[PDB]
């Protein structure tokens, strides 16, 4: 169901006991974890640490951090350290500010664990700070003084141990107790209504968009109104609940990972594994969602977690799952005419499917399918391996259905059903054509009693004059008239590109397209024998095709040994797919392919059956704008200092020294899912007005850059599309 991408030490981040997550003004995710503040750029994680003999620059407070939080008026980042106060990154200024407990006040903070912090309800008027040992603090920003709810200022609580808090009503404050149960302060009165028992320990308190009033106990969810002053009520420990964009209930367990509770259910689980689509760790602590609605999950030992804003285009199937393959390796699809898919497999049987779900396997002689196809009175031919023909008539029953003497035992590879109700078959013993109307058989060509090229046929198909291209291992491919007089043949030596040839096919416009061992051919023409390869230089990686089909539009699509490929017909160029899309890491198997009743394409592989749709809509993927996140200066090897100086950019603008002539500029996309597929392209005006590209990176180092003015322009641009016209700029002046 989702696609789980992880994120931990390979990216930077200080810690993998991840306990809050915010996103600042400016677009960059702030996470705050056991060990280290951690700032994401795009590809890697900032870490801020608090700092020793310098009581030169200030840093976070402590190390152990509870919450990050977005003001919402100042360009702040609020911080609850769990044991050393309460810290404020400004990320516009790049300070950090303190707030402890100081013993000559005692309007400061009146102890400096701070397990929560929220805004006032006008915003930025103050924030409330909850204490695990001494009550709720109330800062008053304008003032910078704090304000003390505890049980010596509010005799009315019953605890004055907290782990949030937040004025779900104007002017009531709801409280979560630590093993206390929640209590309700009017502000107003300095009374209380205290709950005891959902569960004991409050851990939560949510208002939904809605005004819903949601609380994570220890004992699970309770939906509240004070309404009625009730709760309503599998059970396991709750860390942080919020409703995204989905209008889904997204809940973060200790156990039992993430639960969804869909609010048009008038629960589903992400639990801990090891795969694409589940969790990191058992236990998940914070979720949050982008602002370019991607998911982020907070986890207790597994780092972080996250789940794209847009599902993946490509999918695959492959202990036993809902749709699980009984093998790795699928070698045939076939669609029957009413909605199942019959995956042959080299190793199972064949999985039949249905809306995603194996609805039989199958026992059939051999279970190495190879081959299949749909006739047109609707029954199913499957050829294995060392087995003969294994016939699914759809009155429920397979009869097998031999062709060869003594019953042989026949290696059977590839149906074609003509346009006559004949049934060609292609085999390591030459071809059989069988009549379907009746008798099980009419003809057998080979090497000795027919102009057949070679035996082992493999691949067969039809012209738009009805003459009939047989392919071969390792000799080409043929045209025969329907009498078996040879009309031409394609050869390695003869001229064409490759003897393994993979697949014939003839496109609704009529052309036809071979799969061949190096290139994509085309003959545009049944009138004239002309041919197009397509291979690496006409913008095809790999050249080595194995199965085709076709879209709704003109387009052709190919798997290929590396990806999956697709010939735009209208803008006569390529689209290429690759594991980055989501595609099975494997190559593909040859001829393995099949259709959908509604245009979904299927390309088997080593690795499962891939599926997918009309998206290449991937240009729709809006250009996404390039950020400019950090210049510093490459360190010479002096040898005595560590953490290489970096300039700030200001104004849109930076100036360096002479001595600092040496810069290197690194730059992302925030959007972290398109962070995997965007190529980026730089250009320094000053030095040479020219576009360059660069490869698998995100920075720039340019060295002993002679003084003037000069201006750095830089932009995206994602897997399939032109170059924006749209860039970013950074002015950089060297003085003398």
């Amino acid at each position: 169901p989702y696609l789980i991408q992880r994120l931990g030490i390979e990216q930077g981040l200080s810690n993998n006991y991840v306990l809050s997550i915010t996103q600042d003004k400016q677009g960059f995710l702030w996470f705050a974890t056991e060990e280290g503040l951690n700032k994401f750029d795009g590809t890697r994680f900032i870490t801020y640490y608090k700092e020793e003999q310098s009581s030169s620059v200030q840093s976070i407070t402590g190390n152990e951090l509870n919450e990050v939080y977005t003001d919402p008026v100042q360009p702040v980042i609020w911080i609850a350290t769990q044991r050393a106060g309460l810290n404020a990154y400004n990320y516009e200024t790049q300070s950090f500010s303190v707030y402890q407990y100081n013993p000559e006040d005692p309007q400061s903070l009146i102890t400096n664990d701070v397990t929560h912090i929220t805004s006032s309800v006008q915003a930025g008027k103050g924030l409330w700070v909850c204490t695990y040992y001494r009550g709720i603090e109330y800062l008053d920003i304008a003032t910078g003084k704090f304000t003390h709810y505890n049980k010596s200022t509010v005799p009315a609580l019953p605890s004055e141990q907290t782990w949030t808090a937040t004025e779900a009503e104007d002017g009531k404050l709801y409280i979560g107790h630590v093993e206390g149960g929640l209590s309700i302060l009017s502000l107003n009165d300095k009374s209380v209504k205290h709950f005891v028992h959902p569960g004991n320990d409050v851990r939560c308190i949510y208002k939904d968009t809605n005004g819903n009033i949601w609380i994570g106990t220890s004992k699970g969810l309770a939906l509240f109104n004070a309404n009625t002053e009730t709760f309503t009520n599998l059970s396991s420990y709750i860390f942080s609940i919020k409703q995204l964009k989905d209008n889904k209930l997204w809940i973060a367990t200790e156990l039992n990972g993430i639960m969804i509770l869909d609010l048009q259910q008038n629960f589903e689980f992400i639990r801990e594994g090891d795969n694409n689509y589940s969790l990191s760790n058992a236990s998940a602590r914070y979720i949050f969602q982008d602002s370019f609605n991607n998911i982020w999950i907070g986890t207790w030992g597994g780092g972080i977690n996250f789940i794209s804003n847009a599902p993946p285009t490509f999918h695959t199937w492959s202990q036993m799952n809902e749709s699980s393959l009984s093998n790795k390796v699928v070698s045939s699809v076939c669609d029957d005419g009413q909605g199942k898919l019959w995956i042959g497999t080299d190793g199972g049987g064949i999985n039949v499917f249905e809306n995603g779900k194996r609805v039989a396997i199958y026992n059939l002689l051999s279970n190495s399918v190879l081959c299949s196809l749909k006739d047109s009175e609707g029954n199913l031919w499957f050829g294995t391996y060392l087995g003969n023909i294994s016939y699914y008539n759809t009155r429920l029953k397979k009869f097998q259905i031999i062709e060869l003497e003594k019953n042989e035992l026949l290696d059977v590879r590839v149906f074609y059903e003509d346009k006559n109700k004949k049934i060609w078959i292609g085999t390591h013993a030459g071809v059989f054509v069988i009549d379907l109307a009746s008798k099980k058989v009419i003809h057998h060509y080979d090497t000795s009693n027919s102009q057949l090229l070679e035996n082992f046929v493999r691949s067969i198909a039809q012209d738009s004059e009805g003459r009939f291209w047989i392919g071969t291992f390792g000799g080409g491919v043929g045209i025969y008239t329907p009498d078996m007089q040879l009309v031409r043949k394609f050869n390695q030596y003869e001229g064409f590109c490759s003897n393994t040839i993979n697949q014939i096919y003839r496109s609704s416009k009529g052309q036809m397209w071979l799969a061949t061992g190096e290139g994509l051919v085309c003959f545009p023409s049944a009138r004239n024998f002309d041919y197009q390869v397509f291979q690496r230089k006409e913008g095809l990686p790999n050249t080595h095709i194995r199965a085709i089909s076709e879209d709704k539009n003109g387009n052709i699509w190919a798997s290929t040994n590396t990806g999956i490929s697709c010939y735009i017909t209208s803008k006569k160029c390529f689209y290429t797919y690759d594991h980055s899309n989501n595609i099975p890491q494997g190559s593909f198997i040859s001829g393995c392919v099949t259709k959908d009743h509604n245009g979904l394409i299927y390309f088997g592989s080593i690795n499962g059956l891939c599926f997918f749709n009309p998206d290449i809509a991937i240009n729709s993927p809006q250009i996404p704008p390039v950020v400019i996140t950090k210049v510093r200066i490459p360190g010479r090897l002096t040898s005595r200092e560590k953490n290489e100086t970096a300039i700030p950019i200001s104004e849109g603008e930076i100036e360096l020294t002479h001595e600092q002539n040496s810069f290197n500029l690194t730059f992302n996309v925030q959007d972290y899912s398109l962070a995997n597929q965007v190529e980026y392209a730089y250009m320094l005006k000053g030095l040479e007005n020219s576009w360059y590209t660069i490869n698998e990176q995100n920075s720039v180092t340019f060295r002993n850059i002679p003084p003037g003015k000069y201006e750095f322009l830089v932009k995206a641009r994602l897997h399939n599309q032109d170059w924006s016209e749209d860039t970013t700029s950074l002015r950089i002046h060297i003085n003398p």
